[PDB]
């Protein structure tokens, strides 16, 4: 639906007590089973088999975490743990003040998110694709100690 | 100027992997030496007397936190060792998302703050007084690992 603009923060501290930072803004969409909120915090990178409720807890995620999930060809997961809309249900249960979803290699995702106006989320559900989810993920992948910053409108 | 909504949410883990929170919502206003953008991270209680240069680093808070300050009566602080708008300065300059200022007892800072034109911060600084610093402040003295999300219009 509406825009949802991304900022992503690469910060390293200084011997003199200060921060220094690199800075990357991506437009993004907000998708109607998240809420439509600004959010912020540290970027987790959640393997899509790495959200199933398969395994009853994984690691210690401090509350408030950005939660970026790279979404597969669907064609090559027939047998899944969890829905698209049931993974941003778990991180969101978990502690993720925001989801994030890379669903350029799975269009279909938004479609499955989008109609989820039955009981959505406390917290925004955003997606990325094109040249503003090559940039993430370049970040991501590459990256460790990021932070995100998405606003509404 | 424009409204400020502030939430504060204070959170534990349950064995189940889940958080669970409370939470609390407070009215405030951005100044204008801010930023008037949303952000969020963890609170930081900063001592007025503890954003000083005087010492040249304290110790190591993580990039992202809401620095919360709670400001002292004028009339108790002739000689100081940084304007409200300079300690708003280094507690960005050091890894504060947001800044907060409890100027109930001391108001004339919202003038020095709000007639901040020359050179403004990249990020927001917040005021509030009344029944919403109450709140606030009953939160950090009490509490210990709370988040907050100031939210812009």
């Amino acid at each position: 639906k509406e825009t949802a603009f991304v900022e992503v923060v690469l910060f390293e501290s200084s011997p003199s007590g200060d921060y220094t930072t690199h800075t990357t803004g991506l437009t993004g969409r907000f998708s109607r089973a998240g809420a439509m909120l600004s959010a912020e915090g540290e970027i987790v990178q959640m393997h899509p088999l790495g959200l199933c409720n398969n395994n009853d807890e994984e690691d210690l995620y401090e509350y408030g975490w950005v939660g970026v999930v790279k979404l597969e060809q669907p064609e090559l997961d027939p047998k899944p743990c969890l829905t698209v809309l049931g993974k941003a249900k778990r991180a969101v249960q978990r502690g993720a003040t925001a989801v994030i979803f890379d669903v350029s290699e799975n269009p279909e995702a938004i479609d499955q998110l989008n109609q989820g106006s039955e009981d959505p989320l406390k917290r925004p559900v955003v997606y990325v694709k094109g040249a503003d989810a090559i940039k993430l993920m370049n970040i991501v992948n590459k990256q460790k100690v990021a932070r995100a910053r998405i606003q509404h409108l």
